[PDB]
């Protein structure tokens, strides 16, 4: 089965903006694993921003929550990462993650989108 995670949607953008990220995986994935959104900022480690299905409830890190909000779409094996009320702290790299506790040992990452929150 093919496993592939595409990623889109970053960019620059205003504080108080919106940005969109969207992850793309081949049904095999998007189906039965649970999907996760971490960020890296420069000069720190990746960190958790939301997860959605896998039979676990929606989660998502206290920085973000209220603001950030994930979701899914069948039609086109996508989850999307609605992120308003974006600030400074929230400039990183986003990746999307895939993975599975019970039977694979393995996770698998996106390439990374980068999301630039600059006051200009």
């Amino acid at each position: 089965a093919e496993v592939q995670l595409v990623e889109s949607g970053g960019g620059l953008v205003q504080p108080g903006g919106s940005l969109r990220l969207s992850c793309a995986a081949s049904g095999y994935i998007y189906r039965r694993y649970r999907m996760g959104w971490y960020r890296q900022a420069p000069g720190k480690g990746r960190e958790f921003v939301a997860a959605i299905s896998g039979g676990s409830s929606t989660n998502y890190a206290d920085s973000v929550k209220g603001r950030f909000t994930i979701s899914r779409d069948n039609s086109k094996n996508t989850v999307y990462l609605q992120m308003n009320s974006l600030r400074a702290e929230d400039t990183a790299v986003y990746y999307c993650a895939a993975y599975r506790i019970v039977s694979d040992p393995r996770v698998y990452w996106g390439q990374g989108t980068q999301v630039t929150v600059s006051s200009l």
